[PDB]
């Protein structure tokens, strides 16, 4: 249970579900099928926001993850209950009005990720320590303009079963200045890039211990 409520960017927090449209509950997607999948939704409900956020091309945007939106501290309880192993993930979808765009349907391409390292520590858990940092890199070769970031993190110690991966998600409102447009990545639909029975939707992350993890959805796009 947590909530990406805010986005900073070069060094700047630009407001508490200001430019990222936030549910007030805390709860996860389970239904990787639903519209709900894309940025959030029914049966939680999500506010929107008439802020859209400017970012440089080619800097980092950091999702900041609380446990609720009444969350004032950065302690790991504060973030998301440690139980909670998974992924990190984020995706771009260029849109005409980053106010308006749903995020219903195609044009998202991953631009992060973080499962799990050869240390046997979860994406989660580095957000988790981490004061719910969760830095991401905007790609200098995209092209400018509008476009919806979705941060998710995915909570897999119910996942053994499908339903069972817990799906957190929000999107964030963006304005990409200076991309070079030298290069328009490959794209997929959300919902649609998650299946119930992918490898790391339906996994035992305890019999065995998991010693390596395929983060679900397409590559990460690159320049
Ligand atoms: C900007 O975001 C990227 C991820 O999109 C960060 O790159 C990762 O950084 C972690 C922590 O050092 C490494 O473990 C990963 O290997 C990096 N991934 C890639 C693909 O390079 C990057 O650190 C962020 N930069 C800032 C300044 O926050
Ligand atoms: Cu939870």
């Amino acid at each position: 249970h947590t909530i990406f409520s805010s986005l900073e960017v070069n060094g700047v927090n630009q407001g508490l579900g200001e430019g990222v449209r936030v549910p007030t509950y805390n709860g996860p997607i389970e239904d990787v099928t639903s519209a709900s999948i894309a940025c959030n939704g029914s049966p939680n409900t999500v506010a929107s926001t008439s802020k859209v956020i400017t970012v440089q091309a080619g800097t980092n945007v950091t999702a900041i993850w609380r446990y609720m939106l009444s969350t004032t501290g950065d302690s790991p309880a504060d973030v998301m209950d440690s139980s909670h192993k998974g992924p990190t993930i984020a995706y771009l979808k260029k849109v005409d009005n980053a106010a308006t765009a749903s995020g219903v349907g195609n044009g998202w391409f991953k631009i992060q990720q973080d499962g799990m390292d050869s240390s046997g520590v979860w994406g989660t858990e580095r957000v988790i320590n981490g004061k719910g940092r969760h830095s991401i890199k905007i790609p200098e070769c995209i092209a400018p303009g509008q476009y919806l970031l979705r941060a998710e993190m995915i909570a897999l110690h119910a996942a053994s079963n499908y339903p069972g991966a817990q799906f957190y998600m929000e999107c964030a409102q963006l304005n990409v200045v200076g991309g070079t447009g030298a290069k328009t990545p490959s794209t997929v639909s959300f919902p649609g890039a998650y299946s119930g029975s992918d490898p790391g939707v339906k996994i035992s992350i305890y019999w065995p211990p998991v010693t390596s993890y395929t983060v679900p959805g397409p590559s990460v796009f690159t320049c």
